[PDB]
């Protein structure tokens, strides 16, 4: 059973469980508000019984360690964590318009300026992480959250890692990323370049309204990733289709860096809206 | 010197040596493909000079005799054997994802459903053997092979024996099993129950990411087996830990039969994936704690 009111022995601050938001994988997530301040946050409550298997205790510890060290306006605000004997409580920024998964599911393909709007904010968030020697390793629609004003906030640092030294490549992952990069598939070792691959996969989905490689069965899906088999519809704009091709390459070193990515003709020469209307979640907007 | 093309005087069928797979104990193993069919197999090429010591000639002959009599979808396909003056050539099913040893070495401990996934297939393979009065006597990660689709195929029948009548107990082994059962250690005589012991040792390793009894030196390892000294981490699920305790008992008669084993709450009440993704060989997959079969 989960307590109605969540108490923090450390800072003597206490919260009240609100509406059920859903299961964040291994977690049970609710709206919460501080007893005194009345400020609303997104609680992430993990059974400590599931954090008994060390392999899972490791993941949880690293997630909080990387996320609590990060403050950027396109990264989910980490507002603290604490635990009792039964649960671990993680207090995060509440993003009132959920994630790009919900948008994608409602809207399918977006307009090119909408695609561009969200993608710049994602790249900006990701450029901050990379600069702070952090690889997310699991960027997907589901963990790219939208605040009230449809500002993109990168969250879910479950599979994220910290690069210790210049040149480091990683092998081991405490979980299976949504978008498997070729160098993760082949277990070749990987670095920052995995994040560019997923942004390429994310860019494709936003413009095409379907994932690039995903098929009925996983065996064909992974074979397509291995041989770099995908088709960009003839209806996609050249410049954008070019930037997708640049990102979705078998060779990690061949892909743009997050810094080069942001300076693509797609971003520099294309129209970026300053603000999107809230109708964009359900109906395609007019720009012209 | 090993011939580039392997010729069979009997059936006039001929093969071409492919990539080197590795040394299968006493053997030298390669990919091979038939000249006409172009079908790819796993060759096992034994120097006949090593099959000169009778004790070794006996093993080899019995291995081929037991294995060539067996056909099951969780047993390595035996596709024939032949010899020249220098070598004995054994043609087996090619399992393109090697063995559980490679998985274990990469992944260490697996998720409980992964453990369950492989274990059901192992028990099924072993239930077929037992039904055909065959004790494997050397089940280990290294000889539990994985085909393209991650189906488990039991191979390596080097220490395997044929039970002549029901109730018969055996003593002599022309080799040392990876997982020594207590009744083999004490030379008390043994039967089908040894195979359950190794599955218990295999189950433990898959869930814990380390062997139950193995230590630095062998003297302590064998003393632990003799006294039944092992510890199940507090993090293992009760039902699974219970089934391990049932299998890893000093008394062979106390252990489940391969038929009772398959019907354990671990298997019947636990979630079994129908298929694993190929990423499972390198990265742990995520499973819902509520995995119902009433949604996509
Ligand atoms: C805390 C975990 C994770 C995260 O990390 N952050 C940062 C987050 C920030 N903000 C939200 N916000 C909302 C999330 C879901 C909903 C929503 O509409 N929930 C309905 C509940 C009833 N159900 C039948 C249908 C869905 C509303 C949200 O804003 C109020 N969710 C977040 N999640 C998600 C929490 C559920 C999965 C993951
Ligand atoms: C025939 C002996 C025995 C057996 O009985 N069967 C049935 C078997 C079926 N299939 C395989 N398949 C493969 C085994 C290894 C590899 C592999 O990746 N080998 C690498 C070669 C390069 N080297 C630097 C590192 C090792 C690939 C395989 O499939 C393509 N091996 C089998 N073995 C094993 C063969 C040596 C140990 C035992």
């Amino acid at each position: 059973e989960i307590p109605e009111v969540l108490v923090d022995p450390r800072s003597r601050r206490r919260y009240v469980r609100g509406r059920f938001l859903g299961k964040g994988g291994f977690a049970k997530c609710f709206e919460i508000s501080d007893a005194d301040t009345k400020e609303v946050f997104a609680g992430k409550i993990v059974p400590k019984s599931l954090l008994l298997k060390p392999h899972q205790r490791e993941k949880m510890s690293m997630e909080i360690s990387i996320h609590r060290s990060l403050a950027h306006q396109h990264v989910v605000g980490f507002h603290g964590f604490f635990e009792d004997n039964d649960f671990v409580f993680v207090v995060l920024e509440l993003c009132r318009r959920r994630s790009l998964l919900e948008l994608h599911k409602r809207r399918k393909a977006l307009t090119e300026p909408e695609a561009r709007y969200y993608l710049r904010q994602i790249v900006l968030g990701c450029q901050y992480l990379h600069r702070n020697r952090v690889i997310h390793r699991d960027l997907k629609l589901g963990n790219l959250f939208l605040n009230e004003d449809l500002e993109v906030k990168i969250g879910d640092f479950g599979l994220a890692t910290k690069v210790e030294y210049d040149g480091e490549r990683k092998k081991t992952l405490c979980g299976t990323p949504n978008y498997i990069a070729p160098e993760v598939l082949s277990d070749a070792g990987h670095s920052f370049e995995v994040d560019v691959w997923s942004i390429g996969c994310i860019m494709y989905t936003l413009l095409v309204g379907k994932p690039p490689f995903e098929t009925s069965c996983l065996k064909e899906t992974y074979l397509r990733i291995k041989k770099n088999e995908y088709s960009i519809p003839k209806h996609i704009n050249p410049v954008a289709a070019s930037l997708i091709q640049k990102m979705l390459q078998t060779d990690p070193t061949a892909r743009p860096t997050i810094n080069e990515l942001l300076n693509d003709e797609f971003f520099t020469s294309g129209y970026i809206p300053a603000r999107l209307p809230i109708t964009c979640l359900t109906i395609p907007p007019r720009f012209s």
